[PDB]
């Protein structure tokens, strides 16, 4: 299976966004975070974050940013993954959140997000 | 004819896209892939994707990805120049398709899409 | 706490919006501003600005202009975190302010937005 | 006068757009191009490409890709510089064009548009 | 004061834009250039423009492009800060204009735009 692509939240639209500049460990960061809701529920995974600089995927900072800003705009269906326990500062995961983005599909039915699924039930 | 324009499909729509970073064969990278409808008549051939660090032409990404991102938002007919069996990395093929994103070219009607056709 | 977050307006909106390039303290500067809305008045208050060479951030000025022109465009309310007493050169303070932009943040409600509360 | 000025059609709308990535001559290169209408007027001027590594004029490439994508979007009347008899490549020229894409700059009435004329 | 920002227009709409490349001086060029109009009527102070590698703030091409499109699109009213008597290509003064594009800022009502005035 990809790696890093097991744990995801589908049929989600993005409906808050945070970007800011912090300062972590003597380097500068950029950052940003998503918040989810699943049309009028509120939902346990409910938010992510990406960071410049650190994380386990560096690349890809403001093309993820745009994406994400792009989906806050149409609200439109999306598929969420993520990584856990990545934000490991208390204050920036109590601020925020300790999950890293890692991509954004979207949902053109409420039966199919592209992107890969897990094998089966206990993803083997 | 034009290298790497000898397989397309024309006035397709963009209906789905995916955005993400992934390590593949050791090396960070970022992909994006296009999923494609023909209005309603059953498709195959319907995923395609770029690579920012892999594949016959590594120029480009940020270019094509929005490219590709407009052509979503307006759900308008275009027509898609792919190459065949490109990525090997056996996890992202199987997520994905092993097409690599060439062009995305326009089409103003039923009949015309810019771009060669030999 | 967050350093850099103690400072902070809710629920306000971006009714105005400068951008220029500027020569502060020997340096080639572009920086950019937001006004945010009071009531009905066209005057703006408690400007907030980014400078791409100078600050205690210098980095996110294109990602910071691109945020702060997204939501004057929208109106939508945000909470604006920023810092006080920042910028020095006194030509510019007067005419823009002497705080600098830290985040945005969007408010889904008039009770809720992202990011963390004194 | 302007040298590359020269050659212009004005009051045209760009009514279709190319990217891709290609090689040329042994290099790897990026292309758009811009395909354009004159309201129901039929017009044989009809495409210029620019490609970020070769032509009379290399820079921009981005900025005028952003440009040609954005008056496709509003539909608006725009006037296009550009330059004949430019690529080299002759399966590029037989796809696309030889014209190499020199300006666009907007009408605001049937008789004006910005930039200089003959 | 603000060196640089005792020049400007107040209540101004940019309803014209060229963007394009040339080759001045020896140097390979990109520019843009805005069109004013004042509400009803016109202005005879107009086309102020940006080269990427000519002028007294080289800085911040692409945001002041990216800037001057969003005011075209919106059309709102704005200021507009610029230098005179900068460009001294004879071919592109005439063209276009001498002056040197500084600052774009927001008007809320017809009497109040956000920067510094004289
Ligand atoms: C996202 C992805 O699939 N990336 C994988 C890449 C791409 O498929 C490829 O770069 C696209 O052009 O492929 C990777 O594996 C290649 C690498 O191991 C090289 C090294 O020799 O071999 C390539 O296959 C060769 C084969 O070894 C040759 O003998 C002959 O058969 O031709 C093929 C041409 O493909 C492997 O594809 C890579 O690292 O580049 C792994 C990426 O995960
Ligand atoms: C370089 C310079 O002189 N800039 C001044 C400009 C220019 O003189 C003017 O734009 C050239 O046409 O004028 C500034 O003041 C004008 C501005 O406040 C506009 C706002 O709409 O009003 C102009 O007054 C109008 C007036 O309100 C009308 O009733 C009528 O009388 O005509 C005049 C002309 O439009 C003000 O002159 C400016 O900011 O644009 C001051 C600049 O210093
Ligand atoms: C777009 C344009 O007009 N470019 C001019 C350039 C600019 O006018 C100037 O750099 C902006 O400050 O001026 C150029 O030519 C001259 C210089 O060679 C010389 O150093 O000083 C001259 C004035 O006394 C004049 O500016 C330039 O910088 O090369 C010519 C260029 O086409
Ligand atoms: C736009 C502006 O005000 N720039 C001024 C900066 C900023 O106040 C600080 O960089 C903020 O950290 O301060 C200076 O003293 C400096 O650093 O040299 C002078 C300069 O003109």
């Amino acid at each position: 299976a990809m790696a890093d692509y097991d744990t995801y939240v589908s049929n989600v639209q993005i409906n808050n966004l945070s970007y800011g500049v912090y300062t972590s460990g003597g380097k500068e960061t950029q950052f940003f975070c998503i918040g989810l809701k699943h049309g009028s529920e509120a939902i346990s995974i409910n938010a992510m974050c990406k960071v410049d600089v650190y994380g386990n995927h560096k690349q890809g900072f403001d093309n993820m940013l745009n994406t994400a800003k792009y989906y806050y705009t149409t609200g439109g269906d999306v598929r969420i993954y993520y990584k856990e326990n990545v934000w490991r500062d208390p204050d920036f995961k109590s601020a925020f959140s300790s999950r890293e983005l890692i991509a954004i599909t979207t949902c053109s039915s409420s039966s199919y997000c592209m992107g890969p699924t897990v094998t089966n039930l206990e993803s083997d």
